[PDB]
């Protein structure tokens, strides 16, 4: 009743705060409280939530290596819906769910299963899940160069689409597709979470 609900209230609370100092601690306080489940979808959902967890701290959690955290990573993405969203849209939804700068390995495990995902919520796009990924970087890329002002460049929609002929098995993705992610980041900047 009330004084177990309320003592499982605030240790809910230190379990969010212990997360974000170290993510494995966090979760193991939460999961030996028996305030989480210790399955790869309630912690994937637990993080999808995010509540009162700092995004850099989800995207650690999800970067590492071992078996349990694949497994959440997988089931992580699994909770995104990208069904009949343009691959922009979708990149949006992801790349706001957490953060996890200059870290090569873990981003690639991360950016090759959101493109696993995106390809099988739209199976008609992308018949090659390289060309989603390869295409995805681009789309991260373009944002970086339109709206950097550090960056030189602004390269022209002419450019974005010469930058990507032939990853479309062989042959080049439809100009309309390119037009309208490139149009898309020109006209609305990702959103990318600030270094929490
Ligand atoms: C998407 C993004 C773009 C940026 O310009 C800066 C940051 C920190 C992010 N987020 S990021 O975690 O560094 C990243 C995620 C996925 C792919 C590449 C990078």
């Amino acid at each position: 009743h009330m004084s177990k609900t309320l003592q499982r209230n605030r240790k809910m609370a230190m379990g969010r705060k212990k997360f974000n100092m170290d993510p494995k601690k966090g979760i193991q306080f939460l999961v030996e409280n028996e305030l989480l489940q210790n399955t790869p979808e309630e912690i994937a959902r637990f993080l999808y939530k995010g509540e009162g967890l700092n995004k850099t701290a989800i995207g650690d959690y999800l970067g590492e290596r071992e078996e349990l955290n694949l497994a959440v990573l997988h089931a992580f993405v699994d909770l995104h819906e990208f069904t009949d969203l343009n691959l922009v849209q979708a990149l949006r939804q992801f790349l706001w769910s957490f953060r996890l700068p200059g870290e090569a390995q873990k981003i690639d495990r991360m950016m090759e299963a959101f493109a696993q995902r995106y390809c099988l919520c739209n199976p008609g796009v992308f018949q090659s899940t390289d060309t989603c990924y390869v295409l995805s970087f681009a789309v991260i890329m373009l944002n970086t160069s339109l709206h950097n002002p550090n960056v030189r460049d602004k390269p022209g929609l002419e450019r974005f689409v010469a930058m990507n002929r032939g990853i479309n098995e062989g042959g080049d993705l439809p100009e309309e597709l390119l037009r309208n992610l490139y149009d898309s980041i020109r006209n609305e900047p990702f959103k990318i979470p600030e270094d929490d």
